[PDB]
RNA sequence: GACGCAUAAAGAUGAGACGCGUUUUAGAGCUAGAAAUAGCAAGUUAAAAUAAGGCUAGUCCGUUAUCAACUUGAAAAAGUGGCACCGAGUCGGUGCUU
DNA sequence: TTGTACTGAAGCG
DNA sequence: CTCTCGCTTCAGTACAA
DNA sequence: TCTCATCTTTATGCGTCAG
């Protein structure tokens, strides 16, 4: 009758298993559907379902916005042509059209093969003359000459499609605020502003400082040793305030006109000049050199004046490439010939032909010419060259992503003022083409949809099309900044219908406060017993604590209030340890802005206080700030108004306003903070507010208050999970439904829930700041004194992976900048294209062009020797981990393998949390789906949550052992162990149920005391149990509920059962069918090939000439009974066989398979034997030999070795020899288990050499390990287990895989032929497996 | 087993952008050559595409979830499969039942 | 002319 | 006053019929 | 890889949800 269902949910696995009160697994005679002769089949209620992950949908999100960035830039060039068109109809009608066709081969252009100028001598000119495009940049720039309109297009069209970034957003004007001069009227301003008139010496500029590194420590030594030094932080002449501005709002030291705080002269200075822009010169000049360093830094130099200096240092490059070759070749040909055809002919070997016309990047090329280099004579200068990466370089590389767009657009604005006098049509419009170039659609806008896209959310004033031009007039850019963040904003769970407070609102503060407070207690020497706090007194110390300092400790509590004001000689408190978990930060912000103490304290006016609070979380833009903030401008004065608009916040509180200081009682007309702030005697906190049934806030919250579908599709998050969701409901659901629609009594999920020791637990989440103060000063740096910081800050991860590295890169020996974060690098170490992994382990922050070199790599050989020191350095430190300097130096161990693939990875284990809570929520609430009057829900089913501990616990203390290597079934005896011992545990502890049932309750470190309870609770299974004292108590064999006379565990004939069940062999693992989604084919592009099997690229550009795609993803393959017209003499051959139908031909095969097939050559197509096959299908064939599709032209291994328990227990204690961490005498009792079993070894060859030949058939892989295993026959037991449960990858389920044992590596035999199985079995597998329909095969066609 | 707060890890989802890479063509290769070729010279850049394409034609969308078989239903979605016992190499056997 | 057996390929910071 | 988490299919080239 | 915001699940400290 009764019956319980125990779970366990991998992420990429659902065990399950049915067990009766007897701990018995039910056996049942299933029907069999199909043509086959079996019409019933006996099979066991456990079993495992296994499928492919869920992957996560941020890689479609990646294409999405790369497939809109092309669409956008295409748009870009098509303004340009539609701007230039009817002039350039005057001089070459077909220009744009030449420029369209320069893909198609001579053939098929319908012009002339020369795009450019239609002619092949012009065309030749224009390349000896302008060998680069940055030639014809310079050359339009700097000349005079009225030049062909033509070379204008490619010189703009060239510098709009690769415009550079946007992360400067200044002007950086690249044409007077840029040469080095600047210094010497720089030195004029300063002696004309201070009377003085001090020394202008000829003083090297700022290339002496740009020499080594642009810091402080150099900067300022060299100028005060050059000009003697007058004032070391008062200099008023090129200073760090000048070039890289302090971390704090520090005031102005020496101030000319006021002291005010100072930051960089990026973004946040233009306020800072309240000097004198506030009480109405060398600030201007300042930021001019400013510029200056930064075009310094990111363009090496121009030693002649031009307004391009990008293309002027392109050409440097250009000519010390061609010299550098020159004297490559003579050196190379003369010292050794032998080596010319290798260097300068052979593509393939990385050489200098392998480095342009070859896939060889430049650091490969470097390291291939490098040794080759230094054994030569001569090759100082291109070896000093190679060190500074500056040898041979290309024009477009890695590197210039350094480089912002305002270069860019001055050279636009400087070419278009070169010309407007020829062309009276670039003067008109100007400001088109700037604009063209310099808009960019911002992120709080996103797509410019018409009601077409679910990711759209911009509203619009006018239906007119979008342009550059006209984006402001049409855009509502309020309405929609507005709907970027209100649509994402999670709703208030308990008023669902409407949004949260922003997590910085003055009301939230009050409300967190105010409940944190509430449930303070003290006790003093004239109380019986500790009393709450009363409103008064709750009243008047948040007036003069929380009011005054920005946190509160309990110490000052004391020594503050009590002392002073109704004093004690001493308080005890409860409710607080030190730090309270609340403070009123806003508050002292805005104290610190308005400077209006009783404007904040004051009662009418907090609802424009939220307002402002709300526009200030809600809006980044400042000119939105400033426009929705305006309204209040009436009570701030415009300094004060101009300041409180830089007080940006983010984040978001998790109650409504109706919630907290909305709805009121009917009776005590107060809202919720007003009982907090005073409940008499009670003092009740929020939770006891929204439960006490005396006020009518529980039923408001009742009254705020269909498909399996939509209850999966309505929750947000990662799509991934809702396959586990899904797959896992429907396996319960199918469960149920196989018995006679009968509920279970209780479901068992394993969660991968825990408990631990509260030290642990603490010492685990601590403060960051704790770590980065103890580290530096184990390092003994003064970073936190020259760059002070406290702990809110380093949840930025730059910054704190700035403070991880003490200020210093790890990759190259230079000192890192505070201020200029915004072009440093965030570098996984591991390659994101080999394994994903975002933990502080594996993250660096590193300066760009050396993380955009370590492109597909681990750090390379050379900068481990250069900085392995360092690294050691800062892993004795403490401030990175072993896992991080071992990933570190990883490349010295042969950088990344497939052995670095294994180890299971993070992700999972987040994600099977997320999937297990998610499942047990809405199991519950479709399990119990009855409630009655005065019972608010019937526990008909009990979902009971056990610990993922308890049942490894079980296993080990039991020597139900498990391990993975050999078979699947440890997933289903998992859930059986979890039904087994959840019922047990449940059935002898009642009292304890409403502990472990999804939805009930109860009522030294706590959790301390909670872990060690969860291990105590789980004795009653053993015969023996050894106290902590090391002295033995005995129990009862049998074992009672204690209140009730019923049996809970015979140690006897249960623990038999147990091992008769998990050595039974039928276990039903079913892999899911599925069909393939995803991309069309491998996404590199391949070269021309007479192979028809190239997938076209375009409708036109037939690959055979123009290249294309291969590897195309097969979504299913599909059955096909047809005639093939084959032979010379031409006959019909009547044939079956299988094809695959890729992703391409998906919708065009399901919208006509009989013309589809008719296409492929297939005649006389049988259309209702047509059979959909997804990957993994299942077929049956002789012996008892199963095969798993897994292509239209590859199989997998199908069958699971059924290896007895005894083998695996063996094998788990044979393994781990000496890392077992019991008592001594249980492993010495192991250790002559496995020593007097050793020659089940040979019982387990030969266990797995019998499965072998009977479903693997790899029988020369057989011979080579059999052979492998009688030569290393006389190893120690330790490496022979090991090896052997290697071995085992040869019978997995699944795909073949190389595997290697002892010293040999055996590669997998591959199934490639799909023939065979088209006389076998099909099977059509249930959800559990249980239903089947079997059909045959051989009687079709 | 839930909720608010602080302190933690480890992960998600959407938008705006940058630089590379690859492919085809253009950038006249020269000499000795019956030549299969051999010697020499040169190589740095540009145009275009970047899932085929789709229609509501937007400077939008097209790689994330949904999926055993059969019977209904456009689809959504609904429905379809006896029990007890003795045993165990991927499940077998025995006994009642319509 | 068709199956095998073996080695290699794969968009990224 | 209630407790005792997982791992490949196709592209090529070279031989057996 | 850069810039923007938004969540989610587990760990520990505080408080609380019932009869
Ligand atoms: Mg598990
Ligand atoms: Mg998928
Ligand atoms: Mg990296
Ligand atoms: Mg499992």
């Amino acid at each position: 009758k009764k019956y319980s269902i125990g779970l366990d949910i991998g992420t990429n696995s659902v065990g399950w298993a049915v067990i009766t009160d007897e701990y018995k697994v039910p056996s049942k005679k299933f029907k069999v559907l199909g043509n086959t002769d079996r019409h019933s089949i006996k099979k066991n209620l456990i079993g495992a379902l296994l499928f492919d992950s869920g992957e996560t949908a941020e890689r479609t999100r990646l294409k999405r916005t790369a497939r809109r960035r092309y669409t956008r830039r295409k748009n870009r060039i098509c303004y340009l042509q539609e701007i230039f068109s009817n002039e350039m109809a005057k001089v070459d009608d077909s220009f744009f059209h030449r420029l369209e066709e320069s893909f198609l081969v001579e053939e098929d252009k319908k012009h002339e093969r020369h795009p450019i100028f239609g002619n092949i001598v012009d065309e030749v000119a224009y390349h000896e003359k302008y060998p680069t495009i940055y030639h014809l940049r310079k050359k339009l720039v700097d000349s005079t000459d009225k030049a062909d309109l033509r070379l204008i297009y490619l010189a703009l069209a060239h510098m709009i499609k690769f415009r550079g970034h946007f992360l400067i957003e200044g002007d950086l004007n690249p044409d007077n605020s840029d040469v080095d001069k600047l210094f010497i009227q720089l030195v004029q301003t300063y002696n004309q502003l201070f009377e003085e008139n001090p020394i202008n010496a000829s003083g090297v500029d700022a290339k002496a400082i740009l020499s080594a590194r642009l810091s402080k420590s150099r900067r300022l030594e060299n100028l005060i040793a050059q000009l003697p030094g007058e004032k070391k932080n008062g200099l008023f002449g090129n200073l760090i305030a000048l070039s890289l501005g302090l971390t704090p709002n520090f005031k102005s030291n020496f101030d000319l006109a006021e002291d005010a705080k100072l930051q960089l002269s990026k973004d946040t200075y233009d306020d800072d000049l309240d000097n004198l822009l506030a009480q109405i010169d060398l600030f201007l000049a300042a930021k001019n050199l400013s510029d200056a360093i930064l075009l310094s830094d990111i363009l090496r130099v121009n030693t002649e004046i031009t307004k391009a200096p990008l293309s002027a240092s392109m050409i440097k490059r250009y000519d010390e490439h061609h010299q550098d070759l020159t004297l490559l070749k003579a050196l190379v040909r003369q010292q050794l010939p032998e080596k010319y055809k290798e260097i300068f002919f052979d593509q393939s070997k990385n050489g200098y032909a392998g480095y342009i016309d070859g896939g060889a990047s430049q650091e490969e090329f470097y390291k291939f010419i490098k040794p080759i280099l230094e054994k030569m004579d001569g090759t100082e200068e291109l070896l000093v060259k190679l060190n500074r990466e500056d040898l041979l370089r290309k024009q477009r590389t890695f590197d210039n992503g350094s480089i912002p767009h305002q270069i860019h657009l001055g050279e636009l604005h400087a070419i278009l003022r070169r010309q407007e006098d020829f062309y009276p049509f670039l003067k008109d419009n100007r400001e088109k083409i700037e604009k063209i170039l310099t808009f960019r659609i911002p992120y709080y806008v996103g797509p410019l949809a018409r009601g077409n896209s679910r990711f759209a959310w911009m509203t619009r004033k006018s239906e007119e099309t979008i342009t550059p031009w006209n984006f402001e007039e049409v855009v509502d850019k309020g309405a929609s900044a507005q709907s970027f963040i209100e649509r994402m904003t999670n709703f208030d769970k308990n008023l669902p219908n409407e949004k949260v407070l922003p997590k910085h609102s003055l009301l939230y503060e009050y409300f967190t406060v105010y409940n944190e407070l509430t449930k303070v207690k003290y006790v003093t020497e004239g109380m019986r017993k500790p009393a709450f706090l009363s409103g008064e007194q709750k009243k008047a110390i948040v007036d003069l604590l929380f009011k005054t300092n920005r946190k509160v400790t309990v110490k000052q509590l004391k020594e503050d209030y009590f002392k002073k004001i109704e004093c004690f000689d001493s308080v005890e408190i409860s409710g607080v340890e030190d730090r309270f978990n609340a403070s009123l930060g806003t508050y002292h912000d805005l104290l610190k802005i308005i400077k209006d103490k009783d404007f904040l304290d004051n009662e009418e006016n907090e609802d424009i206080l939220e307002d402002i609070v709300l526009t200030l979380t809600l809006f980044e833009d400042r000119e939105m700030i400033e426009e929705r903030l305006k309204t209040y401008a009436h009570l701030f004065d415009d300094k004060v108004m101009k300041q409180l608009k830089r007080r940006r916040y983010t984040g978001w509180g998790r109650l409504s306003r109706k919630l907290i200081n909305g709805i009121r009682d009917k009776q005590s007309g107060k809202t919720i903070l007003d009982f907090l702030k005073s409940d008499g005697f009670a003092n009740r906190n929020f939770m006891q507010l929204i439960h006490d049934d005396s006020l009518t806030f529980k039923e408001d919250i009742q009254k705020a208050q269909d498909s399996l579908h939509e209850h999966i599709a309505n929750l947000a998050g990662s799509p991934a999970i809702k396959k586990g969701i899904l797959q896992t409901v429907k396996v319960v659901d199918e469960l149920v439904k196989v018995m006679g629609r009968h509920k279970p009594e209780n479901i068992v999920i394993e969660m991968a829930r825990e408990n631990q020791t509260t030290q642990k637990g603490q010492k685990n989440s601590r403060e960051r700041m704790k770590r980065i103060e103890e580290g530096i000063k184990e390092l003994g740096s003064q970073i936190l004194k020259e760059h002070p910081v406290e702990n809110t800050q380093l949840q930025n991860e730059k910054l704190y992976l700035y403070y991880l590295q003490n200020g210093r890169d790890m990759y190259v020996d230079q000192e890192l900048d505070i201020n200029r974060l915004s072009d440093y690098d965030v570098d996984h170490i591991v390659p994101q294209s080999f394994l994903k992994d975002d933990s502080i382990d594996n993250k660096v922050l590193t300066r760009s062009d050396k993380n955009r070199g370590k492109s597909d790599n681990v750090p390379s050989e050379e900068v481990v020797k250069k900085m392995k020191n360092y690294w050691r350095q800062l892993l004795n430190a403490k401030l990175i981990t072993q896992r991080k300097f071992d990933n570190l130096t990883k490349a010295e161990r042969g950088g990344l393998s497939e052995l670095d693939k294994a180890g299971f990875i993070k992700r999972q284990l987040v994600e099977t949390r997320q999937i297990t809570k998610h499942v047990a929520q809405i199991l519950d609430s479709r399990m119990n789906t009855k409630y009655d009057e005065n019972d608010k829900l019937i526990r008909e089913v009990k979902v009971i949550t056990l610990k993922s501990k308890l049942v490894s616990d079980f296993r080990k203390d039991f020597q139900f052992y498990k391990v993975r290597e050999i078979n699947n079934y440890h997933h289903a005896h998992d859930a059986y162990l979890n039904a087994v011992v959840g019922t047990a545990l449940i059935k002898k502890y009642p009292k304890l149920e409403s502990e472990f049932v999804y939805g009930d309750y109860k009522v030294i470190g706590k959790a301390t005391a909670k872990y060690f309870f969860y291990s105590n609770i789980m004795n009653f299974f053993k015969t023996e149990i050894t106290l902590a004292n090391g002295e033995i108590r005995k129990r009862p064999l049998i074992e009672t509920n204690g209140e009730t006379g019923e049996i809970v565990w015979d140690k006897g004939r249960d623990f038999a059962t147990v091992r008769k069940v998990l050595s039974m062999p039928q276990v039903n693992i079913v892999k899911k069918t599925e069909v393939q989604t995803g991309g069309f084919s491998k996404e590199s592009i391949r070269p021309k090939r007479n192979s028809d099997k190239l997938i076209a690229r375009k409708k036109d550009w037939d690959p055979k000439k123009y290249g294309g795609f291969l590897w195309p993803t097969v979504a299913y393959s599909v059955l096909v009974v047809a005639k093939v017209e084959k032979g010379k003499s031409k006959k019909l051959k009547s044939v079956k066989e299988l094809l695959g139908i890729t992703i391409m031909e998906r919708s065009s095969f399901e919208k006509n398979p009989i013309d589809f097939l008719e296409a492929k050559g297939y005649k006389e197509v049988k259309k209702d034997l047509i059979i959909k096959l997804p990957k993994y299908s299942l077929f049956e064939l002789e012996n008892g030999r199963k095969r798993m599709l897994a292509s239209a032209k590859q199989l997998q291994k199908g069958n699971e070795l059924a290896l007895p328990s005894k083998y695996v227990n063996f094998l788990y204690l044979a393994s781990h020899y000496e890392k077992l961490k019991g008592s001594p005498e249980d492993n010495e009792q192991k250790q002559l288990f496995v020593e007097q079993h050793k020659h089940y070894l040979d019982e387990i060859i030969e266990q797995i050499s019998e499965f072998s030949k009977r479903v693997i058939l790899a029988d020369a892989n057989l011979d080579k390990v059999l052979s492998a295993y009688n030569k290393h026959r006389d190893k120690p037991i330790r490496e022979q287990a090991e090896n052997i449960i290697h071995l085992f990858t040869l019978t997995r389920l699944g795909a073949p895989r190389a595997f290697k044992y002892f010293d040999t590596t055996i590669d997998p035999k591959q199934y490639r032929s799909t023939k065979e199985v088209l006389d076998a079995t099909l099977i059509h597998q249930s959800i559990t497996g249980l239903y089947e329909t079997r059909i045959d095969l051989s009687q079709l066609g």
